[PDB]
Parts: C-alpha cells; sequence; structure tokens
C-alpha cells in the first residue's frame, strides 16, 4: 500500500547526558538536550548481530508509528553499540503500577486505561500493525491518566494483502496468546483483541498473574475444553462479558478495538456502575526551566 | 442505577455429557458434573458474527437474574461452538403441555400457572428489564406445579432514567404486542402486561392460536377498531375482564403485575368459581443417587 515516509533521527551521543540506571540490557534516565534548541527532554536510553538486527528492525517500527497512546521513540545513536533514545515514561510500566498502587486506585483510572489502550490499539490496527506481545508489562505510563503501549520487539508490519501473520519459532508469551496463535502461529489484529482480554484482566485483578501455576504447554487444552480467565471480584458483568467476547476462538467473533472503545467509553462516564472497588470515590494519584515532554517536542 | 454484581460461570466441556437431542440450532437434555462436587444436574444445552453476539447478550441477561420464576442459566462453555447450560425443564414449554394434556389440566393449574408468570413479571419489572417476548411458547414447565418464564432473545434491560425502550426493526411476534409497540416500537412494562394477556388467553383456550388466519398487517387496525380477543368457553366473566383489562390501549390503565398476581390469587384459592371446566374435581397430573435439581445447586 502507501510509501512509509516517518523520518529516522540520528542523535549525537554528546547531545545526551545518561543520569542514572533504570534496568539491566541497562536502560537510563538521562536528558535530551538537542543541537543549541534551549530544550531539554526526559529520555530513557537503552544501551550479538541478531541483537543489532532486532533492535533496528524496532526502531523501524517504532519510527513508523505517531499516537498519543503509542510509545514515542525520538531517534537512535550508532554508538558502538547501538542506542534507543526514548520518552521517558516517569511511573514505568502499568503492571508494576497498578501491583504497588493498587489500595489507591479508583474505577476511573481502571476504565480510562482500558480506553487508551483500546485507542493505541485501533491506531495500530489502522496501520496495518499486530502488535503480538500486548501485555500490562507492556504499557508505560507517563502520568497516571495517560498510558502508551510500547515493546514493539515481536511487532509486524502487514505487507500488500496479507491479512495474517504466519510465525517461524522463538519464545513468545502462551498466556496472553489467542488459541489460533498457540496452535497455528497465526497472528491478527483479532488476536491482538484475545491479548487485550488477558490485560484488561490483570488491570481487573490489580497485577495478577494469568493462569497463574498453571504451565503453558497444558493452555492449548485447557482453551478449547473452553475454560477462561475468571471473573475478578471487582468486576461487574458488563466488564466481564466484554473479556469473554475478547476470548471467543472464532476469531471474527471477537470485538473489534473500536468497539472496545466504545464500550469502555461509554463505563468510564459512570465507573462506580461498571467497576465495585472499595473506597473508591476516596482514592487519587535542578537546571529545569527548558524542560520539554518529547509530547511536545515536535520536529 | 445499582452495579450489575451476578457471576458468569464458564464451564470445561469436559464437565458435561450430551444425553439425547430436544431440538434442531441443537439442544440436548444432558447431565452437568461439575468440579469434584458428587452432584449430577440436569441440564439443557444450547449448541454468525451476529448469532455469537446474540447468544451472548441472552447469556448476560438470564446470567443477571435470579427468581422461582425465571429461567436458570448455570453458564457457558466458550468451545469454537458456544454453548449454554441451563436447567432441564422436563415438561417442555407450556404452549405444547396445555395442548398435549387438556383433558387433564383443572383450573386450580391454570390459576396457579397466571399467579408464577405474573410472579416472574413481576420480579423482571422491579430488575427493570422488560421481556418483549412473553408468550406460552416462552414458558418453561419444571413441574406442573412449577413453570418459568424463559425466552430473553427480545429482553431489554433499561439504563438510567430510559423510561421506554425504543426499537430498531427486526421480526417481532404482532399477535402478542402491544399496539403502541406495533405502532410506534415502545416497549414498556406495561407492555409486557398486554402480552400476559395473550398468554393468559393462550392457556384459557388450551393452546389455541391468537387471531387464528388473520395476517399480522391487519392487527394493528382490528386493534384500534376496539377488537380483542373472544372470551375463552371456560371463562367466567372475572377471569375474562382481567384479560381485557390488560389490552387496554391506555398503557397505564392496564394492571400491573403486582396487581395481577394478587388478582389471580384471589381466584386459586377458589378455582372453581372462576374457571369453569368440565371434569375438574377429577384430574391429576441409571446412576441417579447424586441427581440435584439446578434450583438446589447455590454456588
Ligand atoms: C521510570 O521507570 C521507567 C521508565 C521508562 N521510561 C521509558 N522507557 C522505559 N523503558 C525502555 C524500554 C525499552 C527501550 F528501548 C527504552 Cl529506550 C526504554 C522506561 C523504563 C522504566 O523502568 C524500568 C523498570 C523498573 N523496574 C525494573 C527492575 O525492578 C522493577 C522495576
Ligand atoms: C424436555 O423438553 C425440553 C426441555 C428443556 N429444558 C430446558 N431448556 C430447554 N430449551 C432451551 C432453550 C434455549 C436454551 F439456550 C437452552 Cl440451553 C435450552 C428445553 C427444551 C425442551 O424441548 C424442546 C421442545 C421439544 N419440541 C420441539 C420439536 O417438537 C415439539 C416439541
Amino acid at each position: 500500500e502507501a510509501p512509509n515516509q516517518a523520518l529516522l533521527r540520528i542523535l549525537k551521543e554528546t547531545e545526551f547526558k545518561k543520569i542514572k540506571v533504570l534496568s539491566s540490557g541497562t536502560v537510563y534516565k538521562g536528558l535530551w538536550i538537542p543541537e543549541g534548541e534551549k530544550v531539554k527532554i526526559p529520555v530513557a536510553i537503552k544501551e550479538s548481530p541478531k541483537a543489532n538486527k532486532e533492535i533496528l528492525d524496532e526502531a523501524y517500527v517504532m519510527a513508523s508509528v505517531d499516537n498519543p497512546h503509542v510509545c514515542r521513540l525520538l531517534g537512535i545513536c550508532l554508538t558502538s553499540t547501538v542506542q534507543l533514545i526514548m520518552q521517558l515514561m516517569p511511573f514505568g510500566c502499568l503492571l508494576d503500577y497498578v501491583r504497588e498502587h493498587k489500595d489507591n486506585i479508583g474505577s476511573q483510572y481502571l476504565l480510562n486505561w482500558c480506553v487508551q489502550i483500546a485507542k493505541g490499539m485501533n491506531y495500530l490496527e489502522d496501520r496495518r500493525l499486530v502488535h503480538r506481545d500486548l501485555a500490562a508489562r507492556n504499557v508505560l505510563v507517563k502520568t497516571p491518566q495517560h498510558v502508551k503501549i510500547t515493546d514493539f520487539g515481536l511487532a509486524k508490519l502487514l505487507g500488500a494483502e496479507e491479512k495474517e501473520y504466519h510465525a517461524e519459532g522463538g519464545k513468545v508469551p502462551i498466556k496472553w496468546m489467542a488459541l489460533e496463535s498457540i496452535l497455528h502461529r497465526i497472528y491478527t489484529h483479532q488476536s491482538d483483541v484475545w491479548s487485550y482480554g488477558v490485560t484488561v484482566w490483570e488491570l481487573m485483578t490489580f497485577g495478577s498473574k494469568p493462569y497463574d501455576g498453571i504451565p503453558a504447554s497444558e493452555i492449548s487444552s485447557i482453551l478449547e475444553k473452553g475454560e477462561r480467565l475468571p471473573q475478578p471480584p471487582i468486576c461487574t458483568i458488563d466488564v466481564y462479558m466484554i473479556m469473554v467476547k475478547c476470548w471467543m476462538i472464532d476469531a471474527d467473533s471477537r470485538p473489534k478495538f473500536r468497539e472496545l472503545i466504545i464500550e469502555f467509553s461509554k463505563m468510564a462516564r459512570d465507573p462506580q456502575r461498571y467497576l465495585v472497588i472499595q473506597g473508591d470515590e476516596r482514592m487519587h494519584l535542578e537546571d529545569m526551566d527548558d524542560v520539554v515532554d518529547a509530547d511536545e517536542y515536535l520536529i
């Protein structure tokens, strides 16, 4: 179809200062001070011919997406060891965030996160991109009201009139996968819908593990036996029913992302009708002048 | 208003054995042997993206109702083809049952069925649910003394301060419909009252067809011409008068279900005063230890 005219920006190593380590093949929190632009941008910096190949395929995908609910790549640095520069998401990933803040999360936020994630996913679908790794661990938290989909490591831009992706053989997350994907390694936007269902379930149980203690090999048979993840205590049947629809064996019977936006919006507009959470109405979540968030830095 | 906290139960396909076919998109009589619970429950099992959508909207409604006179959903099975598991009603639907057993139905049973059906309908009204398809074909017979309202296919849970339901365009049963519903596609509990009147008429004539041989298009004009279904031979004017009240053009002038319970109870307490039926005082209607009826299976 259309030409991909995204720009890929190459950054000079001297344009950015690493501040502290966040993780360890080694991500830093840091600042990006482009050109002589009188801005400083908070960023996260990620720092074997297979490895380099992978990382540039990722940069390729992140470079091609532009949406308020998908992660923002600022550029790459071709230093001996390749660096990816992304928008800093100060609150980290949404799985840890619901784990660490359960006593403080109200229904309004849970439902907003579901709407935002369905918007990002609908946007990927429009771009004919299948994510293949949607999970709460792959959702970053810019602020508690603003999340973005990340981790484009398994993602696939569909070419042509390719309607599905047939994968080769790698390590792949079984507990978030559509059954067609597990059985036949086929991936569609419809199988992203299934992972969306699991992701919402992880949010609704405040971060609990799907099918905890079940080994991945059994998952296939359980699913065809017709079993699913159980209704989270906070969920009304309205919200659960939506999860279960995401888990229909017939892929075309699963809701579309665009429909998930509508359903979760309807509910977000009266949150306590749809999630029942104890204590809900009571829950709220140096040289620095030139600081500008990546979302405000458009070039 | 309130959060719907019904539970929706997902059953494992191996937890249930189909026994014989009852109908044909294909209902089976069978047994449900949950968990390792040392119980066996008699059940009926019902086995295109529109179709799946419909069936789950139904499961949604049946899951949200809990009353001795409304059908009992035990759960769903998300097998490639979706299965609904319900309580087995051994005597089938009440239309066929009055058709097949006319020489044996006394006034006591006729009046009890009217009370039970008004109780179920009053309970739906409390739940702000409009059934829209009340008819004797949609009443199941657990035992000759115990019937339950079924077929939630057209049913609508009213949200908000919605006082009516305005329907779109589908195939809808004209002979059981309130005139507002036919003319303007408006549905209230008050239009369920009208269908209640027709349903009682089908019971009182032992299963005969309302407006037999009249085509549905005429029905509107007949009704506004002021014509109604005729007084069944067995009915005293007491009982007929109640049918006719259910058929007033002014919807608010029709009785309430709660009032129908009272009226039919008064009559059930002296049945031969209100229905005159020839021969009334003379009419009566393997590995199995662990069998338990769904009504006794509360989880
Ligand atoms: C403030 O927290 C983060 C913000 C982040 N903001 C943006 N991106 C992150 N990760 C990330 C991931 C992939 C990348 F290519 C790049 Cl460049 C960055 C981030 C990772 C972040 O934290 C990593 C997870 C912190 N942990 C890891 C160890 O213990 C549990 C909590
Ligand atoms: C013993 O008879 C039934 C008991 C039933 N018990 C419970 N439910 C039934 N139907 C039903 C309807 C919808 C459903 F989703 C499910 Cl799961 C079950 C039943 C349907 C039953 O029979 C179907 C009607 C039998 N026929 C149909 C063909 O010839 C006239 C008589």
